[PDB]
C-alpha cells in the first residue's frame, strides 16, 4: 500500500514526505517530531534537512541530482521529489511506482495521484532524495493514540453524561409512544365515531408532547454546558503548555499555526461529547425503530432498510470528493486574501508606479479562480442532494404504494401504515446521523492528531540537565569556550568564539548587521544551546545554573522591542506582581521615559491600545529599557537599544547605566562604532568568531579590521 | 425619536455620534463623509475633530470639561460626551435625555442605553462637547439607497430570474398536486379494493416526483450562477473603486477594515438575489396553499394560520437579543484573539520575564468570558427553540384533533385530513420563510451601507484641478513655497517650507527622526496636498499638471521597501508593460543587485515568496533601488535609502547615483549626517523649517543647529 501522510501545515511537506516514506517501511511516529528532526523553519525544509533527518533515524539516505532518462533507469522505488508548482510553490511529493510513462505520487497537499511523464517532468526538479533502510532501522509504532487522550477528559463529567444518556431514552420513549397519536386516530376513535374517548386521548397526547418540550430543553441546556466545559479544558491545557515549550518551537512556527490550533479544540470537542452521546442513543434509538416497524409489518420495514442502504452508499460515495473541493477552496481564498493584504499594505508603491490597473487585473482572476473552485463544490453539492431527495421521495411513494397493497389484502390497516409512516422518522433519523458523524469524526480525529502531537512536545524545563542550588547569583566572569551555534540546519552563525567578558565591566560587541551579536545575547540567556562547547557564569557551566535564576538575573533589550496591552505600570513589571511605586519611579528616571509618562494621560496607569500603537518607536524603546533597569539584573544586555533615540536621550542612558551602583555586568552590542567608545573592552565580529579585543585604544594602535570599519564608517 | 447610529467599525464613534446628532436636527449624511470630515485616523477622533467637522457642517459647536455638579444644571441636551469603556476604550456618547439621576445615551457600539448617574461619572470623562445649530443649517437627505443602487446588478440578469422564477412555480404547482396522493389512496384506493388504478396513480405520482426533482435541479443551477455573478460583480466594483481613492483614505483605515468589505460583498448579494427571488416565490406559493387548505377546510386553515402567527409573533420578540448576544460574541472573540496573538508575537519578552504564569492566566480570564457569552447566546437560541418546537408541536396535534372531530361531524373525510397535512407543508414553510427573511434583510442593508458608503467617495482623479497638456518632463527647479501641511487634524508637519531644488543638481534633506522629510516626500509626489501655498517645476504648479506624468516622472526609494509577490522580472516593471532585459540588467548592475539575483535559483523569474520573505532587509533595498533607477525619471527621491547597507554597497550606489546621466534631479533625504557630503546644496530641516540652506562649506563654517549635531554626532 502506497502510504500518504497528510501535511497539517503548508512548511511540513518534506516532513511529510520522510513521515510517509517511514510509515511504509514500517515505523510510525509524530509527524511534529520529525518536523522538528528534518531542521523545518518557517521557509519549509530542503533537501539536506530530509537526509540529515532519514540518517539519523535510521535509513541509509542520499542525494542526487537527476534528470528524465535516470528515471527510466531501476532504482528503489519509494524516494522523495521535489518539485514546483505554478512556477511557483517548491514542494516535495513522494514517488511509488514507475509505470509505463505514468508516475504514481503521493503529494502531502493533495493526496494520491498519477502524473503523466511529460508534464511530471516539467513540473519536478532535478533534485532527488533516495531512501534505503539501514543496519538499525528498528520498526516501531513511537505514538499515541490521541482521541483517548482528548476522552479522557470526560471522566470528570460522568454525572453530566449520565443525565443526558436518561434525558434522551426518555424523550425518545415519549416521541415514540406519541407517534401512535394518527394509529388510534383512524383505527378507533374516527371509525366508532367516539368524542369524549377522543378528546380524552388527545389531551393525554398534548401532554405527552409537552413532557417531550421539556426533556428536550433539560438535555440541550446539559449538552451546551458539557461541550463549553470541554472546549474550555482542550485550549487551556493546549495554551498553557504552548507556553512552555522552547524558543526554537517558536522560531520554525508561524503565529498563524500556533493560533489555529484553538479551533482544533472545538473540532476535538465536536466528537469527545457529540459522536460519542449521539452513538450511545441512536443506537438504542434505530433498535427500537427497527424492532416497531418489523413489529408494524416486514416488507415496510425492509423497504425503510434498503432506503436507508442506498442513503448511506450515496453519502459515502460523495465523501471524499466533497472534502477535497472544501480543501480546494480553502486554498482558493486564502490566495486571494493574502493577495488582497500585500496590495493594500503596499498600495503606496502601486500608486507610485501607476500599477492600479494590473493589480486589479491580478486580483479579478484570483477572483475568477475562487468562484471556479466554488461552483465546482457547488455542483458536487447539488448532486447530492438531488440524489438524497430523489432516494427519499420514491421511498416515500414507495412505501405508501406497498402499505395501501398490504391494506387491500389484509394485512394490515390504515392506522397502522399512518403509525408506520410516524415511525420511520424514529427510525430513519438516527440511522441517517449515525452514517452522517463519518465527515465529523475523520475531522475531529486530524484535528487531535494536530493539537496533540504538539502536547507531546518536551517543554524547555524538561530539557534541561541537573542544576546546582548553590549558585544564587549570576556576578562573575562570562567565559565563551569553543562555541558552535547553528539556527536549525542551516550554515552555522558562530564558529569558534572563546571571549572572557570581567565581572562589573561595560563591555561591547560591535560588527556587521547579521553577523551573530544578538545570537550570543540569547545564547547567554539560555534561548537555544551552543551546538559545541559550554557557556560560564563565574566559572560554573550556563547548564547548570536553574533556569528560573537564568532568567531572572539576565535582562534584556532586544532591538524589535514588544509592548503588550495594558497599563503602563503592567508593561513595567511583566515578571513581578510585589514592586513599589518608588522603585518604578527610580527605573524610569533613568531611561528618560517618567518625564514623558507623566505628560500621558492620567499616571502610570494609561492603557496601551494595540500593542502601544500610540506608542512611538523610541518611547517604546525608552520604555523596555526602563522595564530592563526595574528587572534589577546582575547582567544586563542592551541590543542596539539606542539605535532610534536621539543624541540627547542616548547620552542621558549612556550616563545612567555607566554610573549603576553593584557590580552589575552591562553588554552593549552597537552597530555605530561612535556611539560608544568609553566601554572598558571592545568585541569585533565579523563572520562568526572573534578577530580583536581590548581597549578602544589598543585596537586602534593594532592595525586590522577594526580600524579599516572604523576608518571607512566614521 | 432618539437617533443611534450605529458604529461601522472600530474608530468612528465620534462620527457615529455627530452623524446621529446631526440626523436628531434633521441632516442626514453618509457616514464616510462625516469621518474623513472629523479627521478620523486609525486612532480614532477627538474632541478637537468633532468640534471642527460641527463648526463646518453649520453647528454652533464648543468644547468644555464638565464636573458631576454640571450635570445637575441645565444645558442643551443632545451633547457628546467622551467615556472610558472598560478602562480600555476612549468612546463618545450621546446624552439625550437628563432624567431623575438616570442618565439616557446612545452609544455607538451598543444602542440606547440607560446609565445610573453614579456610573455614568464613574465611566464619564470630565470632557464634554455642545453642539447647536447655526445661522446656516439647511437640513437634507445628502445620501442614496445602496439597495435599490446594488439592485441594478440585476438588469443584465433579467432574464436568468424569469427562468428561476418559472421553474419555481412549476415546482410548486407539481408539489401541491402530488401531496394529493395521500387523499387519493384512503378516499378512493383503499376503500374501494382498487389495485390497478392503485399502481397507475402510485406510478403518476412518482413520475410528478421526477419531475419536480428535476425542476429542482435545474434551479438550483441557475440560482448558484446567478449569485456566484452577482458577488463577483459586487466585489470587483468594490476594489476597483477603492485601488482608485486617495492616500488619506488608506493611512485613515486598518487594512482590516478595508479587506472586510469583501464579505460584505456576499451579505449584500445573499439579499439581492435571495429576499427578492424567495419573496416572490413564497408569496405566491403561500397564497396558492392557504386558498387551498381554506378550500379543504376552514377552521382547520384558521388553526394554521394562528400556528404561523404565533411563530411570526416569536422570532420577532427573539430577533433582537439574539443579534445583540452575536455582536457580543463576536467582539470577545475578537478580544481573545487579539490577546493570544499579542502573547504568541511576544514571547521572547514573556519567557525572558518569566511571565508564563500571568499570561495563562490572563488568557483564562479571557477565554471565561466568550464561554459566558456563548452560553448567553445558546440559552437564547434554546429558548427560541423550545418555544417554536412547542408551538408547531401542539400545533400538529391539535390540527390532528380538530380533523378528526370533523370526521366525525362529517364535514370533511379522512383523506382530506391527510391531504390537509401534506399541504400544511407548502402553506406553513413559505410563510416561515418570509418571517425568517428579516435577520437576512437588516444584515444585507447594513452591509450595503457599509460597501456603499465608500463608493461614494471622490477619487484622486476627480479631485484634481485642470490638466496643462504642454508640460511634458519635470526637469526644472523645483521650489517650495510658503507650504503648511498637517496629516488629518494633527499638529502641523511643515509651517513655512520654503526652498529651491536646483534642476539636475543632487540635493539632501536633513534632521532628526520624525522630523518631516517624508512628509515632503510624499508632497512632491501628490500624496496629499499642501494647505497653504504651492509647489513649482519650471514655473508650472503642481496641481496644474497631470497625475499620470507627477507619478510617472518621479521616483521614490522609501525608508521601507515593499516587495510584492512575483518574480523579480514583475518586481522590476512594477509599473511599465514594455521593457527589454538588458535595461533590466543594467538598472540591476547599478543597484548592486545583479550580482545578488544571479546566486538565486533560476536567474530572474525567481518568484519571491510572502511578499520576498525570503530575502534580507538589504536584498530587498537593492532591488527596490534597483527598480526605482529602472523606471527611467526626472526626479529621483531617496527616504533613506542607504542606512541598511554596508559600506560598500552604499559607495557603489552613491557614486552610481553621482554617474547618472542627463540632467536627472536627485534628493537624498538622509538621517547619517556622514553618508552625504559632497551634496551640492543641503537644507537643514529641525521643527518644520529650513533655517540653514547651503554647502558642506558653508554649513560648518557658519554657527548654528547644523554646526551643533555635526559635532554632537561625529
Ligand atoms: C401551542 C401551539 C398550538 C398551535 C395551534 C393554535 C390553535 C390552538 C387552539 C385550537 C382550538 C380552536 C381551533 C378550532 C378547533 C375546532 C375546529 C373545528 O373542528 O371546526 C368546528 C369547531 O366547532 C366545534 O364544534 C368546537 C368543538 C371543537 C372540536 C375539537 C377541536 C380539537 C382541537 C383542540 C383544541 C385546542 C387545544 C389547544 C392546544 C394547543 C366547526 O365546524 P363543526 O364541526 O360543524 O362544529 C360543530 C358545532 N358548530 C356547528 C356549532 C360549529
Ligand atoms: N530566527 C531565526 N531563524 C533562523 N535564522 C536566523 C534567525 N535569526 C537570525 N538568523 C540568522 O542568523 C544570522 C545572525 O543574525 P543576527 O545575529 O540576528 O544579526 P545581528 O547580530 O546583527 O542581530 C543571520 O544571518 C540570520 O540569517
Ligand atoms: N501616516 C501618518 N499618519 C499621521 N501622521 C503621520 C503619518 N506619518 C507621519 N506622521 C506624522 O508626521 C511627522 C512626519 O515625520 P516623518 O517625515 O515621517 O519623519 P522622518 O522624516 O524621520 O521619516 C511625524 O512626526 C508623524 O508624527
Ligand atoms: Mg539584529
Ligand atoms: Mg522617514
Amino acid at each position: 500500500k502506497y502510504v500518504c501522510v497528510r501535511q497539517y501545515d503548508l512548511t511540513d511537506c518534506g516532513a511529510a514526505c520522510l513521515s510517509s516514506i517511514a510509515q511504509y517501511y514500517g515505523l510510525k511516529m509524530s509527524l511534529a517530531k520529525i518536523r522538528e528532526m528534518t531542521g523545518t523553519d518557517t521557509q519549509g525544509t530542503n533537501a539536506y534537512g530530509l537526509i540529515h533527518a532519514a540518517k539519523q533515524l535510521g535509513f541509509s539516505a542520499k542525494g542526487v541530482k537527476a534528470s528524465k532518462e535516470d528515471l527510466l533507469k531501476d532504482f528503489r522505488l519509494p524516494a522523495i521529489a521535489n518539485v514546483i508548482v505554478d512556477n511557483r510553490l517548491a514542494h516535495f511529493v513522494v514517488i511509488y511506482s514507475i509505470k509505463n510513462r505514468i508516475i504514481t505520487v503521493a503529494d502531502p497537499g493533495k493526496g494520491i495521484v498519477r502524473y503523466s511523464m511529460d508534464d511530471f517532468c516539467s513540473i519536478w526538479t532535478g533534485g532527488l532524495v533516495l531512501l534505503e533502510p539501514g543496519e538499525a532501522f528498528q520498526k516501531g509504532d513511537y505514538t499515541q493514540n490521541m482521541m483517548v487522550k482528548f476522552a479522557g477528559f470526560l471522566k470528570p463529567l460522568k454525572k453530566t453524561v449520565l443525565c443526558i444518556f436518561l434525558a434522551s431514552l426518555l424523550y425518545t420513549a415519549l416521541g415514540i409512544a406519541g407517534s401512535f397519536y394518527i394509529k388510534f386516530l383512524f383505527d378507533d376513535l374516527i371509525k366508532f365515531e367516539k368524542l369524549n374517548d377522543l378528546h380524552i386521548i388527545s389531551a393525554g397526547f398534548a401532554v405527552i408532547f409537552l413532557l417531550q418540550i421539556f426533556l428536550n430543553y433539560y438535555r440541550s441546556i446539559l449538552v451546551t454546558k458539557l461541550g463549553m466545559s470541554i472546549d474550555k479544558s482542550i485550549m487551556m491545557e493546549y495554551y498553557s503548555h504552548v507556553l512552555k515549550l522552547p524558543m526554537n518551537f517558536f522560531n520554525s512556527r508561524k503565529v498563524g499555526e500556533i493560533i489555529s490550533r484553538f479551533m482544533d479544540a472545538s473540532k476535538i470537542r465536536q466528537a469527545i461529547s457529540g459522536a460519542t452521546l449521539t452513538i450511545m442513543i441512536d443506537t438504542i434509538m434505530a433498535v427500537i425503530g427497527g424492532i416497531l416497524l418489523y413489529i408494524q409489518n416486514s416488507s415496510l420495514f425492509f423497504i425503510s432498510f434498503i432506503i436507508i442502504l442506498l442513503y448511506g452508499i450515496i453519502v459515502t460515495v460523495f465523501n471524499k470528493p466533497i472534502q477535497n473541493a472544501n480543501r480546494q477552496i480553502m486554498e482558493d481564498n486564502a490566495k486571494l486574501t493574502s493577495a488582497l493584504v500585500e496590495s493594500v499594505k503596499g498600495i503606496e508603491t502601486i500608486k507610485s508606479f501607476g500599477a492600479e490597473e494590473q493589480t486589479e487585473k491580478s486580483t479579478r482572476d484570483k477572483i475568477e479562480t475562487v468562484m471556479k473552485s466554488s461552483f465546482k463544490e457547488g455542483m458536487l453539492y447539488i448532486n447530492l442532494s438531488s440524489l438524497t431527495g430523489i432516494v427519499a421521495g420514491l421511498g416515500g411513494i414507495v412505501i405508501l404504494w406497498a402499505g395501501a397493497y398490504n391494506v387491500i389484502k389484509g394485512n394490515m390497516s390504515g392506522g397502522q401504515l399512518l403509525a408506520f409512516n410516524a415511525l420511520l422518522a424514529y427510525f430513519l433519523t438516527p440511522v441517517k446521523n449515525l452514517i452522517d458523524l463519518q465527515p465529523l469524526i475523520q475531522t475531529a480525529v486530524v484535528a487531535s492528531n494536530r493539537l496533540g502531537e504538539i502536547l507531546e512536545l518536551a517543554t524547555e524545563k524538561e530539557l534541561r540537565e541537573d542544576s546546582d542550588d548553590f549558585v544564587i547569583s549570576l556576578k562573575g566572569d562570562i567565559e565563551f569556550r569553543n562555541v558552535d551555534f547553528r539556527y536549525g540546519l542551516r550554515k552555522p552563525v558562530l564558529k569558534n568564539i572563546n571571549l572572557t567578558i570581567p565581572k562589573g565591566k561595560t563591555v561591547a560587541i560591535v560588527g556587521e548587521s547579521g553577523s551573530g551579536k544578538t545570537t550570543l545575547a540569547k545564547l547567554l540567556m539560555n534561548f537555544y544551546s551552543p551546538e559545541k562547547g559550554d557557556i560560564l557564569i563565574n566559572g560554573h557551566s550556563i547548564k547548570n545554573i536553574s533556569l528560573e535564576l537564568i532568567r531572572k538575573k539576565i535582562a534584556f533589550v532586544s532591538q524589535d522591542v514588544f509592548i503588550f496591552s495594558g497599563t503602563v505600570k503592567e508593561n513595567l513589571c511583566l515578571g513581578n506582581e510585589n514592586v513599589d511605586m518608588d522603585e518604578i519611579i527610580k527605573a524610569a528616571k533613568m531611561a528618560n521615559a517618567h518625564d514623558f509618562i507623566e505628560k500621558l494621560p492620567l499616571k502610570y496607569d494609561t492603557f496601551l491600545n494595540e500593542s502601544g500603537a500610540n506608542l512611538s518607536e523610541g518611547q517604546k524603546q525608552r520604555l523596555a529599557i526602563a522595564r530592563a533597569l526595574l528587572k534589577k539584573p546582575d547582567i544586563l544586555i542592551l541590543d542596539e537599544a539606542t539605535s532610534n533615540l536621539d543624541s540627547i536621550t542616548e547620552n542621558h542612558i549612556k550616563d545612567a547605566i555607566y554610573g549603576l551602583e553593584d557590580d552589575v555586568t552591562v553588554i552593549i552590542i552597537a552597530h555605530r562604532l561612535s556611539t560608544i567608545v568609553n566601554c572598558d573592552k571592545i568585541y569585533l565580529l565579523k563572520d562568526g568568531e572573534i578577530v580583536e579585543s581590548g581597549s578602544h585604544t589598543e585596537l586602534i594602535a593594532l592595525k586590522g579590521c577594526y580600524f579599516k570599519m572604523w576608518k571607512q564608517t566614521e
